């Protein structure tokens, strides 16, 4: 039973020689040497079954993760876990080893146009799949695109992924909501849970805006200073697009508000590719209806030397009250495949 920083990282014989990578949510990341297939992996401790909602998102994370096949979206290898629930307390899932991800990337290195535009890409690309099944990512960020040494990209984490419902996205005022902040659509403050495509959207152009300037564009220190940041930048909205928020307190807390004029994206940018700023003025659109959609999005020029729709495949199949003892049981069925 090997162990990495005091801790159980109990995963051979098959992978042996640990080196530890970092904090996961439920646990520690480290590589190993995959000693079938002859290289090194990561290999993710996951350890929820305390817990009710860390079982849920531990499920929706094996769930969605082994349906998908996709380029652009991180692959599950092999689960390794006890042979009984009894003797189950915690589960490992083994993934292709990337190099770093998007958030160590930006920290120190600047990117070439080209390579924002190859990033934007393929995170696109991804997007289009997952939202092809019907399925919101919800927590798209830097640290969760992994990039490997050729600098082909995969999104990850699905903990807080949900079925897309747009009839049920319409709620009140300063709603709380669990997704990181600084990538949160201004509807989410407003009168959104966070149900349908466009949610995702809004985030891919924050990513898009921290890529050509290696700093969140809205760096929101708490709840509605999230909203502050979004419209110091976009502006007021115009009259068309309050009128779409029916809601009272919403509409009322944007009218109270001193009128703001929309900040260039080109003076914020003054370096970056014109066609990279049009697509982002159309990624943080304030109205979520007129936000470009991510099809639209693959197709905007400043993707033309990558767009081919017949290689952005689609998913085959499209697709918050069980008790943590009926989620263990479901995590415990789920990784039954790679038992042996
Ligand atoms: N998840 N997580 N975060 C903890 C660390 O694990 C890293 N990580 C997550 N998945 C992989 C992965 N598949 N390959 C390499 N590193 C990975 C991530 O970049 C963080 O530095």
């Amino acid at each position: 039973p090997e162990m990495v920083r005091g801790q159980v990282f109990d995963v051979g014989p098959r992978y042996t020689n640990l080196s530890y990578i970092g904090e996961g949510a439920y646990g520690m990341v480290c590589s190993a040497y995959d000693n079938l297939n002859k290289v090194r992996v990561a290999i993710k401790k996951i350890s929820p079954f305390e817990h009710q909602t860390y079982c849920q998102r531990t499920l929706r994370e094996i769930k969605i993760l082994l349906r998908f096949r996709h380029e652009n979206i991180i692959g599950i290898n092999d689960i390794i876990r006890a042979p009984t629930i009894e003797q189950m307390k915690d589960v490992y899932i083994v993934q292709d080893l990337m190099e770093t991800d998007l958030y160590k990337l930006l920290k120190t290195q600047h990117l070439s146009n080209d390579h924002i535009c190859y990033f934007l890409y393929q995170i696109l690309r991804g997007l289009k799949y997952i939202h092809s099944a019907n399925v919101l990512h919800r927590d798209l960020k830097p640290s969760n695109l992994l990039l490997n040494t050729t600098c082909d990209l995969k999104i990850c984490d699905f903990g807080l992924a949900r079925v897309a419902d747009p009839d049920h996205d319409h709620t009140g005022f300063l709603t709380e909501y669990v997704a990181t902040r600084w990538y949160r659509a201004p509807e989410i403050m407003l009168n959104s849970k966070g149900y349908t495509k466009s949610i995702d959207i809004w985030s891919v152009g924050c990513i898009l805006a921290e890529m050509l300037s290696n700093r969140p564009i809205f760096p929101g220190k708490h709840y509605l200073d999230q909203l502050n940041h979004i419209l110091g930048i976009l502006g007021s909205p115009s009259q068309e697009d309050l009128n779409c928020i029916i809601n009272l307190k919403a509409r009322n807390y944007l009218l109270s508000l001193p009128h703001k004029n929309k900040v260039p994206w080109n003076r914020l940018f003054p370096n970056a590719d014109s066609k990279a700023l049009d697509l982002l003025d159309k990624m943080l659109t304030f109205n979520p209806h007129k936000r470009i959609e991510v099809e639209q999005a693959l197709a905007h020029p400043y993707l033309e030397q990558y767009y081919d729709p017949s290689d952005e495949p689609i998913a085959e199949a499209p697709f918050d009250d069980l008790p943590k003892e009926k989620l263990k049981e479901l995590i415990f069925e789920e990784t039954a495949r790679f038992q042996p």
